[PDB]
C-alpha cells in the first residue's frame, strides 16, 4: 500500500499543462513568456528535467507568466489543441506537439503564420478565464468551461474541432456567502468559477465549479453543455479552491479538491468584492468512485504543506499566492496516478499516488514521529501579509513523555500568545489544536490515547474532540457545530468526559484511551475499555467521517493536555 511520493516541481501552478505525449513520456508545459519550454518525464513519470520546445511551438502569447497553457489531445484525430488560461490564441497541432501548430481565425479557417503580428490580429479569441477544454459525444464536441467577472462559468462549443465556436445558453452559478454567525462578515464571492466538467457513461455532463459556500456547487446537463440544471450544493466540500474530475482507463471516476473548511470570516472581511485571506490552502485530497458517482471512497489526503507552520509562509520568496490548492491528474498505469497540484514554486508538487491507498481501510500514527508529514497543528498571526495571506505558528509542540519513555507527545493547551490576536478584526486564534486525515468511513473505530499535564488548568480547560467531513483548522473552535460526532474532555472540577450530561471521571497523572465506535446517527464512546456513554450525530454527511480534530477549550493560558497515539479502522 505505497504512500504518495512527490517526484519533481511543475514549473507553473498546477491546473493546466499536464499532458501525456506516449506511453512512457510525460510534458508538463510552463507559463514563460520566453522561449517556450517544458518539464519531461522519459520514464512514466518517475524522474523530471527541463526542456526547450522546439521551433514550431509557439510562444504564450496570452495567458500569464505562472500558469501553463491547457493542451488536450482530440480523440479522433490525435492531434492537440491549445488554449490559455486568459487571452491568447487557440492553437491546433498537425504533426504532434513537436510538428506543425496552426491558430484558428474568426472566419474559421487555420493560420500558418502567427509570428507575424499583422496576421494575428484576424485570430480567434476565446474570452473569459478558461479551464481544460473537454471533448464529449464521441469526441465529436469540445467544450470549455470559461467565467468572466460575474456571470458565472458558462462554455465555449465547438463542434468543429476548435474552428468555429459558440457559447452555452446558460452555465453554472451560485449564491452569495451570507453573514451569520460563526462569520462575523461576507466572503468573497465567486460565482461557480473555475469550472470541470466530466461526462458520465449515459451521456450526461456533470460540472463541478467553485464557489463562496461550504462545498462547490454542481449542475447537469443533458445536451453536451448547451443547457444546465439548475445549480445545487455538491457532495465535495472546499470554498473557493478549485475542483477536478478525471476518469481511470477502467472508468472509476476521480475527484480532486481541496477538502477544507476555511476560518469564520472576521469583522473586516469586506463586501465580498474582495479576498482579505486565504485560511484553506495547506491540503488536497482526492476521492474514487466505481460506481459512476453512486458511493465514493477514499476523501484522503495527498499531501500537506510542508510550510503550513513556518512564522514567514506569507512572504517566503516574495509574496504571490501559494498553497496546495489547484491541481490535474494523468493516469500512470492500472494503478498508479500522477497529480500536479499546488502554487508558488516552493509549494506547487508532482505527486504520484497509488489506488490501493486510496482505498486502505485503516491508519495509524504516533505525533512525536509523524507531527511534520501527518498532522495540521498551524494557528494564524491574524495580520495580513503578502497576498492574502497569514503568517503562522504551531499550535501545539512536541514534549518529552512524563512516564519516562523516549516517545514525544503532542502538548494541546490554550497559549499565551499576543501575536494570536486582532481586536480590530476581532479574532483570538490562541487555542491550540490538531487535526489528523483518515480513510472515510460511515462506520469506523477511532482511538487515541491522552494525558492531562501536570500543572496549573483554567476552568473551562479542556479539549473539544470532533469528528468531521472535511479538514478544520488546528485552531477553529467552532468546528464542534460542523462536527458529525463531537464531546468534550473537560479538566475542571476533575477531569471528566461530558456526553450529553452524563459525567465520566479518569485520573490525572495516567494515559487513558479514548475510542469512538460509530455507525449510522450514533456513536459509542469508550474509555479504557469501558463503555462510557452514546453520542447521537450532530451533522449529517454526505460522504461519512474522515478528520480527527482536538482542540483546546481553555479561556485562560493552562498546561492542556497530551496526545500521543491515533488508530482508525473504517468499513466493518
Ligand atoms: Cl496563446
Ligand atoms: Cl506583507
Ligand atoms: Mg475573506
Amino acid at each position: 500500500v505505497p504512500e504518495p511520493e512527490v517526484v519533481a516541481t511543475p514549473p507553473a501552478d498546477a491546473g493546466r499543462g499536464l499532458i501525456r505525449v506516449d506511453s512512457r513520456e510525460i510534458r508538463h508545459y510552463s507559463g514563460t513568456r520566453k522561449e517556450p519550454d517544458y518539464l519531461v518525464s522519459r520514464d512514466n513519470g518517475k524522474t523530471w528535467e527541463m526542456k526547450a520546445a522546439p521551433a514550431g511551438y509557439p510562444p504564450n502569447y496570452g495567458g500569464i507568466p505562472k500558469e501553463s497553457p491547457a493542451i488536450v489531445r482530440n480523440p479522433l484525430t490525435r492531434e492537440f489543441i491549445r488554449v490559455q488560461p486568459i487571452g491568447g490564441f487557440v492553437f491546433l497541432s498537425r504533426g504532434g506537439l513537436d510538428g506543425k501548430w496552426l491558430a484558428v481565425t474568426n472566419d474559421g479557417k487555420l493560420e500558418e503564420d502567427w509570428k507575424d503580428p499583422e496576421k494575428r490580429k484576424n485570430l480567434k479569441k476565446l474570452g473569459g478565464i478558461m479551464r481544460t477544454p473537454v471533448f464529449v459525444n464521441k469526441g465529436r464536441r469540445v467544450i470549455v468551461p470559461f467565467h468572466n467577472m460575474g456571470g458565472g462559468t458558462k462554455f465555449h462549443i465547438s463542434d468543429d474541432g476548435g474552428l468555429t465556436w459558440h457559447v452555452s445558453r446558460n452555465g453554472v452559478t451560485s449564491p452569495r456567502h451570507e453573514a451569520r454567525p460563526p462569520h462575523q462578515g461576507v466572503r468573497w464571492f465567486n460565482n461557480a468559477v473555475e469550472a470541470t466538467v466530466l461526462e458520465m457513461k449515459d451521456g450526461t455532463l456533470w460540472a463541478l465549479a467553485r464557489t463562496s459556500q461550504d462545498q462547490a456547487w454542481q449542475a447537469f446537463s443533458k445536451d453536451y453543455g448547451e443547457t444546465w440544471s439548475k445549480p445545487e450544493p455538491s457532495r465535495f466540500f472546499g470554498t473557493l479552491t478549485m475542483n477536478t474530475l478525471g476518469r481511470l482507463d477502467d472508468g472509476t471516476i476521480v475527484s480532486l479538491w481541496t477538502n477544507t473548511m476555511a476560518l469564520p470570516e472576521n469583522a473586516t472581511a469586506g463586501n465580498g468584492t474582495w479576498e482579505d485571506v486565504f485560511t484553506n490552502r495547506d491540503s488536497h485530497h482526492i476521492a474514487m468512485s466505481g460506481d459512476e458517482g453512486k458511493t465514493w471512497y477514499g476523501f484522503r489526503e495527498i499531501i500537506l504543506d510542508e510550510h503550513r507552520n513556518h512564522p514567514g509562509y506569507a512572504t517566503l520568496d516574495g509574496p504571490e499566492d501559494r498553497g496546495k490548492h489547484q491541481s490535474e491528474m494523468v493516469q500512470l498505469d492500472k494503478n498508479r496516478i500522477l497529480i500536479s497540484l499546488g502554487q508558488h514554486k516552493n509549494h506547487r508538487r508532482l505527486v504520484i499516488v497509488d489506488r490501493r491507498w486510496v482505498g486502505a481501510k485503516t491508519r495509524a500514527t504516533q505525533t512525536g514521529k509523524d507531527l511534520d508529514s501527518q498532522w495540521t497543528i498551524h494557528t494564524y498571526i491574524p495580520q495580513k501579509k503578502g497576498h492574502c495571506s497569514y503568517n503562522r505558528k504551531p499550535s501545539a509542540e512536541l514534549v518529552q513523555d512524563p512516564s519516562g519513555g523516549t516517545k514525544k507527545v503532542l502538548q494541546i493547551k490554550r497559549l499565551d500568545d499576543p501575536e494570536l490576536v486582532n481586536e480590530k478584526s476581532n479574532v483570538d486564534y490562541r487555542n491550540g489544536g490538531a487535526t489528523w486525515n483518515f480513510p472515510n468511513g460511515t462506520t469506523g473505530l477511532v482511538k487515541f490515547r491522552f494525558r492531562v499535564v501536570d500543572g496549573e488548568q483554567a476552568d473551562d480547560s479542556g479539549l473539544q474532540v470532533s469528528l468531521t467531513d472535511r479538514l478544520f483548522n488546528a485552531c477553529d473552535s467552532t468546528t464542534k457545530d460542523y462536527a458529525l460526532f463531537t464531546f468534550p474532555i473537560r479538566l475542571k472540577p476533575a477531569p471528566h468526559l461530558l456526553l450529553g450530561m452524563k459525567k465520566v471521571p479518569f485520573t490525572p497523572g495516567a494515559w487513558h484511551e479514548i475510542s469512538l465506535l460509530w455507525q449510522g446517527g450514533q456513536a459509542v464512546v469508550s474509555l479504557d475499555g469501558k463503555k462510557a456513554g452514546t453520542l447521537k450525530m450532530a451533522n449529517k454527511s454526505p460522504n461519512g467521517a474522515s478528520y480527527i480534530h482536538f482542540i483546546s477549550t481553555g479561556s485562560q493560558p493552562d498546561a492542556g493536555i497530551l496526545l500521543d497515539t491515533v488508530n482508525a479502522r473504517v468499513k466493518h
